């Protein structure tokens, strides 16, 4: 099963899980190869406007204030008790990614001499965020709530923070703040990675449990998904409050999370709930593959 | 605050050098497909290979295939689930990570050379003694005092523990043979020095936060680890110099060589010498470590 030590190393019990870990390796990248050069000099020079700018000092604020525990649910949900070797080496190795995401905030928080402060224009986003999930009680303790927590795992990193991520890559649609959106970009294929492996790995542990998918299980996570549109529609409504983004507006970034967040209950087997047929933001459709 | 206790900012780093540590690691990213051995696969069929070099290689491949199954282990059940704090979580699941790399590319070293799986190779006795020691051995990190010494038990682990047999695939490259191979394990020890530097300062640290472990049965047990490693890698000679002789490389001289880096990982934790090796007595496996 998922939960036993293999054995020996060869053959798979889960192929899949080899193939992915193999595919996100090549994909690795460290925060120090980008050029931010072109990033300074935007941010210098007037090119980057006083809104564009408290929007991405209040993103980057967000973002370096908020899941400091890199990797907290790899490590304390799914890796105690996910032993076997292939399946833990892919957590193992997503895990070790998110910190190379962190490192790169940072840096660019530094590089563009962003101002400590404790304080920014989504602080009621973050405390929403926590909010719901204390409210969620996720206990891996149980066959049942391990399963949630997979679930869980996947609408955290294939959703939340995406609308976010759409303003940041705003810039980069127009040429400005490359650097940055390069951050963004491989952040987001890391994330498309690491859901794809954890809805594999909950799709695999459903059948391996059956009886932990009763009628109020798949109910809860349909739950989840709407949670998580009502958080990134709360991140929306704070930033908007800002000023404009050029060429987006607030009902096609609502739009774009709702399709994502069914892309999200596609891969975890379960069915759309909102039915977006195109996404909106077709200038990002690339980037998310 | 501590070692064990969540970060609350990502800065000020309370341990800077684990963020160093890890920066640097990562840069040393590699993937088993990088590294080209189709000449590893012309040496092995053409002859180029002797008899003996055929039998001491698919017999320590052997012996890494079929032991350390389970990567990370000592990471992810042992140090990560107590070293909550930030950046040092993410030094050592950045090391346990990189342990996955190493094993994929010994399993692509086996498929390549077409080396057939069996149960059986030259180094069992010395695999069932690891595993013998360890399992007489209580390994504990529940305790204030276990999780130290499970920390110097790593050290010895990662930075001794095979280092015979290292040097014996190394041998090879030296002579232009198995150069592909070489780089697998080159790659892999350079992570490896660096997961024993990050091991050993947590170590030291550890000590500091923790003081009133450090009494005189702590360091006993653990120069004990120490003897038990070199008592290890010498029934692995042992037995490897059964198979036949290495050109340019004596059995004594990788007893002295694996004396001598033991030394070096016990000053690494902080502790005295005790073999005294002055110089290192493989100059040219110093030289392609760098
Ligand atoms: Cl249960």
């Amino acid at each position: 099963s998922l939960t036993t030590f293999s054995k020996t190393y060869k053959p798979f019990n889960y192929p899949w899980a080899v193939d992915l870990t193999v595919k996100h390796e090549k994909a690795h990248w460290i925060e120090d190869e980008i050029d931010l050069s072109e990033d300074v000099t935007d941010w210098k020079n007037g090119k980057i406007t006083k809104v564009e700018k408290e929007y991405i000092t209040n993103i980057l604020r967000l973002f370096t204030q908020s899941d400091v525990a890199v990797g907290q649910n790899y490590y304390d949900q799914f890796i105690p008790l996910f032993k076997n070797n292939e399946v833990r080496n892919m957590l193992g190795s997503f895990a070790a990614r998110e910190g190379i995401h962190q490192r790169a905030y940072a840096l660019l928080n530094d590089t563009l001499g962003l101002p400590d402060s404790e304080y920014h224009a989504f602080l009621e986003y973050k405390a929403m965020t926590d909010k719901i999930d204390f409210m969620m009680d996720a206990d891996p303790t149980t066959r049942r709530g391990l399963g949630l927590c997979l679930a869980k795992t996947v609408f955290n990193e294939g959703v939340a923070l995406f609308a976010s991520f759409a303003m940041l890559l705003n810039f980069q649609r127009f040429g400005k703040m490359k650097g940055m959106g390069k951050v963004v970009e491989w952040s987001i294929r890391d994330e498309s990675m690491h859901v794809e492996g954890n809805a594999a790995l909950f799709r695999i542990y459903c059948q391996e449990n059956p009886y932990i998918v009763d009628n109020q299980f798949k109910k809860e996570i349909y739950l989840m998904a709407s949670k998580a549109v009502e958080l990134e529609d709360k991140f929306i409504e704070l930033a908007y409050e800002l000023g404009t983004i050029e060429g987006l507006k607030a009902d096609e970034v609502k739009q774009y999370i709702r399709h994502i967040t069914d892309r999200r209950l596609n891969q975890l087997g379960l069915k759309e709930i909102y039915n977006i047929e195109k996404n909106p933001l077709t200038w990002l459709e690339w980037i998310l593959n």
